[PDB]
Protein backbone atom coordinates (compact mmCIF):
# COMPACT_ATOMS: atom_id res chain seq x y z
CA UNK A 1 0.00 0.00 0.00
CA UNK A 2 1.94 3.27 1.22
CA UNK A 3 1.24 6.59 0.08
CA UNK A 4 2.89 7.73 -3.29
CA UNK A 5 3.80 11.76 -4.25
CA UNK A 6 6.02 11.79 -6.66
CA UNK A 7 7.18 15.14 -7.25
CA UNK A 8 5.86 18.48 -5.37
CA UNK A 9 6.55 21.60 -7.82
CA UNK A 10 7.90 20.98 -10.88
CA UNK A 11 6.95 21.16 -14.05
CA UNK A 12 9.40 19.20 -15.80
CA UNK A 13 12.55 20.76 -17.15
CA UNK A 14 14.15 20.37 -20.44
CA UNK A 15 16.44 18.02 -18.48
CA UNK A 16 13.70 16.44 -16.32
CA UNK A 17 12.07 15.72 -19.54
CA UNK A 18 15.27 15.06 -21.38
CA UNK A 19 16.15 11.87 -18.74
CA UNK A 20 13.22 10.27 -20.11
CA UNK A 21 13.81 10.87 -23.45
CA UNK A 22 16.92 8.81 -22.97
CA UNK A 23 14.70 5.71 -22.34
CA UNK A 24 12.39 6.29 -25.25
CA UNK A 25 15.65 5.97 -27.32
CA UNK A 26 17.43 2.81 -25.38
CA UNK A 27 13.37 1.44 -25.88
CA UNK A 28 13.54 2.23 -29.62
CA UNK A 29 16.67 0.34 -29.87
CA UNK A 30 15.14 -2.78 -28.68
CA UNK A 31 12.26 -2.16 -30.69
CA UNK A 32 14.61 -1.77 -33.83
CA UNK A 33 16.67 -4.58 -32.32
CA UNK A 34 19.74 -2.65 -33.58
CA UNK A 35 23.30 -2.54 -32.26
CA UNK A 36 24.39 0.65 -33.58
CA UNK A 37 22.63 4.12 -34.56
CA UNK A 38 22.80 7.44 -34.41
CA UNK A 39 20.86 10.17 -32.69
CA UNK A 40 20.24 11.76 -35.73
CA UNK A 41 18.70 8.70 -36.63
CA UNK A 42 16.09 8.87 -34.07
CA UNK A 43 15.23 12.52 -34.31
CA UNK A 44 13.03 11.24 -37.17
CA UNK A 45 11.37 8.83 -34.47
CA UNK A 46 7.73 11.42 -34.32
CA UNK A 47 7.39 8.82 -31.22
CA UNK A 48 10.46 10.26 -30.19
CA UNK A 49 10.45 13.46 -31.08
CA UNK A 50 7.04 13.87 -30.32
CA UNK A 51 9.23 13.97 -26.28
CA UNK A 52 12.11 15.40 -27.57
CA UNK A 53 9.88 18.17 -28.64
CA UNK A 54 7.24 18.22 -25.75
CA UNK A 55 7.11 21.39 -22.77
CA UNK A 56 8.74 22.36 -20.71
CA UNK A 57 9.84 25.44 -18.43
CA UNK A 58 10.91 27.54 -21.39
CA UNK A 59 9.92 31.02 -22.38
CA UNK A 60 12.36 32.93 -24.52
CA UNK A 61 12.37 33.72 -28.17
CA UNK A 62 14.24 30.50 -29.68
CA UNK A 63 17.96 30.36 -29.34
CA UNK A 64 19.27 30.56 -33.02
CA UNK A 65 22.89 29.41 -32.33
CA UNK A 66 24.63 27.42 -34.73
CA UNK A 67 21.41 26.34 -36.09
CA UNK A 68 20.28 25.88 -39.71
CA UNK A 69 16.77 25.90 -39.93
CA UNK A 70 13.87 27.85 -37.73
CA UNK A 71 10.62 25.20 -36.89
CA UNK A 72 10.69 23.77 -33.53
CA UNK A 73 13.77 21.59 -33.41
CA UNK A 74 17.07 22.29 -32.24
CA UNK A 75 15.42 22.69 -28.79
CA UNK A 76 14.99 18.81 -29.84
CA UNK A 77 18.45 18.46 -30.24
CA UNK A 78 19.39 19.31 -26.78
CA UNK A 79 16.93 16.91 -25.56
CA UNK A 80 17.91 14.44 -27.98
CA UNK A 81 21.55 14.66 -28.10
CA UNK A 82 21.36 14.66 -23.80
CA UNK A 83 19.30 11.71 -23.90
CA UNK A 84 21.91 9.83 -25.37
CA UNK A 85 24.33 11.56 -23.42
CA UNK A 86 22.26 9.94 -19.78
CA UNK A 87 21.78 6.66 -21.92
CA UNK A 88 25.91 6.15 -21.80
CA UNK A 89 25.58 7.40 -17.76
CA UNK A 90 23.12 4.44 -17.81
CA UNK A 91 25.02 2.14 -19.71
CA UNK A 92 22.63 1.64 -22.60
CA UNK A 93 24.75 3.24 -24.73
CA UNK A 94 28.16 3.89 -25.88
CA UNK A 95 30.82 6.19 -28.01
CA UNK A 96 34.20 4.61 -28.51
CA UNK A 97 34.83 7.78 -30.61
CA UNK A 98 34.51 11.12 -28.89
CA UNK A 99 32.60 13.87 -30.80
CA UNK A 100 28.96 14.97 -31.11
CA UNK A 101 28.31 14.26 -34.32
CA UNK A 102 29.51 10.47 -33.71
CA UNK A 103 27.90 6.70 -33.78
CA UNK A 104 25.73 5.92 -30.84
CA UNK A 105 26.62 1.94 -29.73
CA UNK A 106 23.72 0.21 -28.01
CA UNK A 107 24.07 -2.05 -25.53
CA UNK A 108 21.15 -4.93 -26.73
CA UNK A 109 22.55 -6.74 -24.03
CA UNK A 110 25.88 -8.05 -25.75
CA UNK A 111 29.50 -7.35 -25.10
CA UNK A 112 30.64 -3.56 -25.04
CA UNK A 113 34.05 -1.82 -24.89
CA UNK A 114 35.00 -1.95 -21.18
CA UNK A 115 34.95 1.35 -19.29
CA UNK A 116 38.54 1.31 -17.78
CA UNK A 117 40.01 3.51 -20.14
CA UNK A 118 43.41 4.03 -18.92
CA UNK A 119 45.54 7.13 -19.72
CA UNK A 120 48.61 6.14 -18.77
Amino acid sequence: GSSGSSGNKDNLDLAGLTSLLSEKIKEFLQEKKMQSFYQQELETVESLQSLASRPVTHSTGSDQVELKDSGTSGVAQRVFKNALQLLQEKGLVFQRDSGSDKLYYVTTKDKDLQSGPSSG
